[PDB]
């Protein structure tokens, strides 16, 4: 089957955060509209037996104080008074600032997408899903202690740590920035071989995933275990899918991934506010990423689809609501139709004034970095004897 996770707590909590507002309802509520729900497993985000199980699986990646102090921003963000200099002080060593502010439910909102993610683990180890996806995961940048790019805990590291722990995966991130927190948990294992493709420039954030000068590619076991992929702004979908579809295709047969995790950050659209790449959600009767992901599931290795950046939020809706219907048809080998305008539901009115499914859009150096991607996974596979 297919699973997706949702709940009505969870809804709530992931609609919860200033950034993201209501967009996990948008998302949905559009996939509902579609009567793409029948066709899905419900996964029910993880709950647990005691807080002391909860920082257990909390803390398999985040250190524990920064844990503690996420958890205390919270609480100070539920009562009236300011923070002390002292407690801005902690708050500042761990970045929960700026970027990753408080708010009241600041770790119940972090908390809930590692809920979420660690479930969708869980359904597919058991078998009862061939693959789930978590329009509410996906927070790529949350390092061990620290918060970084309104990412507080990477609910992607203890998704693909409860895989291995069960082995090899291949993490694939399709965001507009690069996957740098996951990248990092799994530098020294070779077991974990991270790819991200993203945009990349001076300043950009989060800065890494390019040149630093030479590539870095992981260290200890974990040598030549960290792909990336830097592109220059302004990528359509066939550029975009000619320069990582040679290397998806590459690092399944070698690496042979007992697990796929996908990070489908949509902050890549044309419509995205960022404004950096040209990636549409168009599917003939090509999407970057529908072709990306009908690559990934052609392999028929156990996936999880996860969600990520996306700040255009109608936009990001029509984009996952396609790649749901997209997984449903490969996993299940069921024609999916979807109208063309957008159905009469809730949010109906936040898809004007056209209501169109499609977004409202009119469509040397990548060489290179394939020789190189080549040069590398050919080191992997050497250093791993992988044939
Ligand atoms: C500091 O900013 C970021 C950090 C991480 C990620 C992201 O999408 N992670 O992958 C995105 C942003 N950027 C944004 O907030 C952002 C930027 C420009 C505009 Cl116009 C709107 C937004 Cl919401
Ligand atoms: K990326
Ligand atoms: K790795
Ligand atoms: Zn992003």
């Amino acid at each position: 089957s297919v699973g997706i996770v949702y709940g009505d707590q969870y809804r709530q909590l992931c609609c919860s955060s200033p950034k993201f507002g209501d967009r996990y309802a948008l998302v949905m509520d559009l996939i509902n509209a579609y009567k793409l729900i029948p066709e899905l497993s419900r996964v029910p985000p993880l709950q647990w037996d005691s807080p002391s199980r909860m920082y257990e699986a909390v803390t398999a990646f985040h250190s524990t104080e920064y844990v503690d102090a996420l958890k205390k921003l919270q609480m100070l963000h539920c009562e009236e008074k300011e923070l002390t200099a002292d407690d801005e002080l902690l708050m500042d060593s761990f970045s929960l600032n700026y970027d990753c502010p408080g708010f009241p439910s600041v770790f119940d909102y972090s908390l809930a997408a590692v809920q979420g993610s660690l479930a969708a683990a869980s359904a597919l180890i058991c078998r009862h899903c061939e693959v789930v996806i978590n329009w509410g995961g996906g927070w790529h940048h949350a390092k061990r202690s620290e918060a970084s790019g309104f990412c507080y805990l990477n609910d992607i590291v203890l998704a693909i740590h409860r895989l291995v722990s069960s082995t090899r995966v291949l993490y694939v991130d399709l965001d507009l920035h690069h996957g740098d927190g996951v990248e990092e948990a799994f530098w020294y294992s070779p077991r974990v071989v991270t790819f991200s493709v993203h945009h990349a420039s001076p300043g950009f954030f989060p800065g890494t995933g390019t040149w630093n000068p030479i590539f870095l590619n992981g260290a200890g076991r974990g040598r030549f275990s960290a792909f990336n992929l830097p592109l220059e702004e302004g990528i359509n979908d066939l550029d975009w899918s000619n320069a990582i579809g040679p290397i998806l295709d590459s690092l399944n047969i070698v690496i042979q991934p007992s697990y796929v995790v996908v990070q489908c950050g949509a902050d890549c659209l044309a419509t995205d506010p960022h404004r950096i790449f040209r990636l549409t959600n168009f599917y003939p009767n090509l999407s970057g990423y529908l072709y990306a992901i009908k690559k990934i599931l052609s392999w028929k290795v156990p996936t999880l689809i996860l969600g990520g950046g996306g700040y255009n939020f109608p936009d990001t809706a029509r984009l996952w609501t396609r790649v749901t219907a997209l997984t449903i048809e490969e996993v299940k080998g069921k024609k999916m139709t979807i109208s063309p305008e957008i159905p009469e539901h809730s949010y109906f009115s936040r898809y004007g004034p056209d209501f169109e499914l499609d977004i409202d859009y009119f469509p040397d150096s990548i060489q290179k970095h394939h020789r190189r991607i080549l040069e590398q996974l050919r080191n992997y596979a050497d250093l791993n004897k992988l044939i």
